[PDB]
């Protein structure tokens, strides 16, 4: 039972060469070795076009298998190549979590005439026009799949809103007259049901059942071990709960479930987790924003607050920790990018501490060429070494100075030579006496990261004095 580490295996600006599944296939053994235990794959199904990152969600039953939207393959490759990749993951002891997008659809085959009212963007409760007829992109027939797997077809009456009127060619937020916004949902802009595209109305039983059945079809087709659920703050809470329960029923395998409730507000997250009866984890979005505040502010940031307000502080067993993703990366919709100087500190925080299930971002591991962002594979690999081989046993925390902080793990007898001491500063360097466990007395610990040449000998009471340089992190272990 090595500590688990997941990886998001894509970034926004990946090349559209259709070879990503094959890359994943060939990378599997190396990822296992490095300490990755689970992979979050991008949406595997056909979006608006071939170059869709995956959130188009045109046809959930088309995994790069049918000629629809101007391509057989998705951006990532063919269904056959995806299944080959998954086999390779499975035989290297890596779990596969499928990205799941149920909030909306885009790329409809045809428009339909629809009575709609304009609502106020910042208050979707409030109409700002009378009902009139728009043309909405709501008709989905899936020509090319020809009823493989599912003969279900989507129509306007499965939706409650769009943001584009094709009749008079205008952007507005539209509620379909005589439909309701979903509920319960996040209450920013009054009701935050509507995000983009054609918004799915979960009030209809045909819909509830379709996404449950699609859910189970997908899980069985790819042999998934779990899911990331995107946009779950815009999807009615009762349905996400019903959906998750349904999948666990249908599936023989255990299913890990992580939801993205994108809010810088752990209370909002905790409520969601109340409503879900603690049947999934969430991404730790406030922590994302802690790291980003730190990155942006520089050393004046008080490092005692680095974990404060975070999901992982409060519910480590329900937290998926991360530094950045495809939406936080530069120029993206939720941009909150951790600069290179702070990034090792953030990664050490989520990889070497006992709480949270950490996620490594492909873009950090392999680089983001589009933006001249370097691959940080070596830095991350050392932290993975720390996590997999050394971050065990009782933990001691030292958030006791505004620049310099750290923590230790005493190791466990199950894992020989395990134990570690992390120290970092976001300002001038320094040192700190920290306890690593009386049982490690007399050992000599060195920095996995290479940022510090100090040798740290553990005293007879089990204390060492650990050193960090300025704007840096070190992780000392018994090598
Ligand atoms: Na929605
Ligand atoms: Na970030
Ligand atoms: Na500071």
């Amino acid at each position: 039972g090595l500590n688990g580490t997941m990886m998001q295996y894509y970034e926004w600006h990946l090349e559209n060469d259709g070879q990503h599944w094959n890359r994943l296939h060939d990378d599997a053994a190396a990822l296992s070795d490095a300490g990755i235990t689970a992979i979050w794959i991008p949406p595997a199904y056909k979006g608006n076009s071939q170059a869709d990152v995956g959130y188009g969600a045109y046809d959930l039953y088309d995994l790069g298998e049918f000629n629809q939207k101007g391509t057989v393959r998705t951006k990532y490759g063919t269904k056959a190549q995806l299944e080959r990749a998954i086999g390779s993951l499975k035989s290297n002891d890596i779990n596969v979590y499928g990205d799941v997008v149920m909030n909306h659809k885009m790329g409809a085959d045809f428009t339909e005439a629809v009575q709609a009212v304009q609502v106020n963007p910042t208050n979707r409760w409030q109409d700002i026009s009378g009902a009139y007829t728009i043309d909405a992109w709501t008709g989905f027939d899936f020509s090319g799949r020809n009823n493989a797997y599912s003969d279900f077809k989507w129509r306007w009456f499965h939706f409650n809103g769009v943001d584009w009127d094709q009749r008079y060619q205008e952007n507005h937020i539209f509620r379909f007259a005589n439909t309701n916004w979903n509920w319960r949902v996040d209450e920013e802009n009054g009701n935050y049901d509507y995000l983009l595209g054609s918004n799915i109305d979960f009030s209809h039983p045909e819909v509830q059942d379709e996404l449950k059945d699609w859910g189970s079809w997908f899980t069985d087709e790819l042999d998934l071990d779990g899911y990331r659920l995107d946009a779950i703050k815009h999807i009615p809470f009762w349905y996400t709960s019903d959906w998750v329960r349904h999948q666990r029923n249908e599936a023989d395998q255990d299913l890990f479930v992580v939801g993205e409730y994108w809010k810088d507000d752990v209370g909002a997250l905790e409520f969601y987790l109340d409503e879900m009866n603690w049947e999934m984890s969430l991404f730790d979005v406030p922590l994302n924003y802690n790291f980003y505040r730190a990155s942006q502010q520089g050393g004046s940031y008080d490092m005692r607050n680095i974990l404060r307000g975070s999901l992982v502080e409060a519910h480590p067993m329900h937290a998926v920790t991360f530094v950045d993703n495809h939406d936080t990366q530069p120029g993206e919709s939720l941009e909150s990018w951790v600069a290179d100087w702070f990034k090792p500190l953030a990664y050490a925080t989520i990889l070497t501490r006992e709480g949270g299930y950490p996620n490594v971002f492909y873009g950090d591991y392999y680089g983001i060429p589009n933006d001249n962002i370097s691959a940080k594979k070596d830095m991350i690999d050392e932290l993975l070494d720390a996590r997999q081989n050394y971050a065990y046993g009782t933990q001691h925390d030292y958030f006791d100075h505004w620049d310099v902080v750290g923590w230790t793990r005493e190791g466990s007898s199950s894992r020989p030579n395990s134990g570690l001491a992390t120290i970092m500063s976001n300002g001038p360097g320094g040192s700190k006496w920290m306890y690593v466990g009386r049982q490690n007395a007399g050992q000599t610990w060195t920095d996995l990261t290479g940022n510090n040449g100090a040798s740290v000998t553990i005293n007879g009471d089990g204390w060492g004095e650990f050193f960090t340089n300025g704007g840096s992190v070190s992780v000392y272990v018994n090598q």
